[PDB]
Formats: C-alpha cells, structure tokens, sequence
C-alpha cells in the first residue's frame, strides 16, 4: 500500500457546493466530493488494494474570518443533523473518514500579500506540511483545491517532490486543443462552449471563439507534467456552471484521478 494524504482547502469544497445537492437537467444532482469519489474508490475498488488514504489534510484557518464566512454553510467542524462536506458518517477503508482531518492552517495568510511575516509564514506553512506528511509516512500525496501554491514543498531533493499530485478540472498539455489550464478553467470551458472567451475577468470583456465542447481532468506532478489524463465532458452552450462541474467530476475527473493513481502505483 503506497501511503496517501489528500490536501484540499475546505473553503474551495463549500464554493464549488461540495456535499451538497444541485439542480442539474431540471431537477437535481449531489454534488459529491473529490475525496467522496476516492473513498469510494478505495472501498469498492482494487484501488484500494494499492493505497491507504492515511490523512486528509485541510489548511483553512478559523482565525481569518474570511476564511470562516466561506464556509458558514458548512462549519469548521461537523455541525449534528447540519450541512457536511460528505456525509459524516462516512467510512473509508474502515476508518471513520472525519477521524482524519488534519489543519496544517496557512495563517500566514491573516498578513498582508508579500509581507516578511507572510511570506516567513508561509514557507513555515509548507514546511509543516512536509513534517506532517512525514509524520504519516505519506508515501502519496493528492491535492484537490488546495488553495495555497506550493513552490517550497516542491524542491529539488525535498522528500516528495515528485510524490505530491494535483488533480485539475481541464486539461493540461501545453499543445493541446481543449487545455484548461487555471483557476478559471471550468468557466474557460463554458464560455467557450458559446464561442466566446473572456478577455478581461472584472468586467466581464470577452471575445469571439472557435466554439470548442469538451474538457476534462489533469493528474499531473506539482513541480507540473501531465501523468494522466481524461477528456470526456461534452459541453453544451444553454449549460450551467453547476452542470459543467458534475459533469467533469464525473465525465473526466473522478476517473482521472483513479486511473492516474491506479497507473501511478507501480511507480
Ligand atoms: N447557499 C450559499 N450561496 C452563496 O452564494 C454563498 C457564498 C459564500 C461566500 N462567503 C464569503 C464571505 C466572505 C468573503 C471575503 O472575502 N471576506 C473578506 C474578509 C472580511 C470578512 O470576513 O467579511 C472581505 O470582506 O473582503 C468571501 C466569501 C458563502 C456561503 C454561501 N452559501
């Protein structure tokens, strides 16, 4: 069993309605998480024969209030007969799945951008989320929305620079007609579903496009190259945001990150 550890910031889970259910078609859909797809996996799968999910890690801090109106409908913690992430009673591979939160919590975000004491804190914040990871023994590591951009923990001879994986909601190849690239990729892929791309983010400028109708999911190293990938999300002009996200998450996603770990083992 190759060691694994899941990071994902739970503010970008409540944003994307993680746990929750949408109208999708006319009527409506669970939004189901990337980890719920994963325990999943590893319960019902072989899968699960090659890996342990050992912790699941999470860097949102209580302490930044922005970080706590982010997830008001969800909580820092399991809230009784409330709103969860998943269900809380979830189990993965025998282990109750909310015994292994972690918060390895980059509060050096509470200073401003660029500062000494952020940026001092944030290399603090990579640098324990190496010493946990090892505390795990984390042999893999999978990054689902983690908000924070790891350029320290990826560095030359760090112990898991190339053990540590991003799972991404668009292609990623450099030539590749449908890459989605960014935290803008789902609504890159929808608006270009109408031909349309968008020139200027604030407000709204945008520019005619060749329509393109597929995206797809990246498995890819942090450091990153592309180990696996899957495109198999059609998309539709009178599409919503909310159809667009299951559908990838299920169309490419869920089965890029399977596929690329199930490959990624024998390595
Ligand atoms: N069903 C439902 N629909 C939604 O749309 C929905 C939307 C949300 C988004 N909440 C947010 C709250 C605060 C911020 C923020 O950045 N604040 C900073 C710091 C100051 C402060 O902490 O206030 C600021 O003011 O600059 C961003 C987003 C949460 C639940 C939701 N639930």
């Amino acid at each position: 069993k190759r060691k694994l550890a899941y990071i994902w910031s739970l503010r970008n889970a409540a944003a994307d309605k993680a746990g929750q259910y949408v109208p999708y078609k006319g009527e409506q859909r669970y939004m189901k998480s990337v980890l719920e797809s994963l325990v999943e996996a590893l319960n019902q799968t072989a899968l699960g024969d090659a890996y342990e999910l050992v912790g699941v890690i999470y860097d949102d801090d209580a302490e930044l209030p922005r970080d706590q109106g982010k997830i008001k409908d969800y909580g820092f913690a399991y809230r009784p007969g409330q709103q969860w992430f998943y269900p809380a009673d979830l189990q993965v591979q025998g282990k109750t799945l909310n015994d292994l939160l972690l918060s390895v919590p980059s509060t050096y975000r509470r200073y401003p951008r660029g500062t000494p004491e952020h940026v001092a804190g944030k290399s603090d914040f990579e640098r324990r989320l190496h010493d946990t990871l090892v505390e795990l023994g984390a042999d893999v590591v999978v990054l689902d929305g983690l908000l924070v951009i790891l350029d320290e923990l990826v560095r030359p001879g760090a112990p898991f620079a190339r053990r540590i994986m991003n799972i991404h909601p668009g292609v990623t190849r450099e030539d590749s007609p449908y890459e989605r690239r960014g935290a803008y990729a789902t609504l890159d892929a929808l608006y270009g579903a109408r031909g349309e791309k968008v020139v200027d983010w604030a407000t709204m400028e945008k520019v005619a496009v060749e329509p393109l109708y597929w995206t797809g999911a990246s498995f890819h190293y942090v450091d990153g190259e592309v180990f696996h990938d899957v495109l198999k999300t059609e998309i539709s002009p009178d599409d919503t945001i909310l159809e667009l996200r299951w559908n990838n998450f299920n169309n490419s996603l869920f089965p890029a990150l399977h596929e690329g770990l199930a490959l990624l083992a024998e390595k």
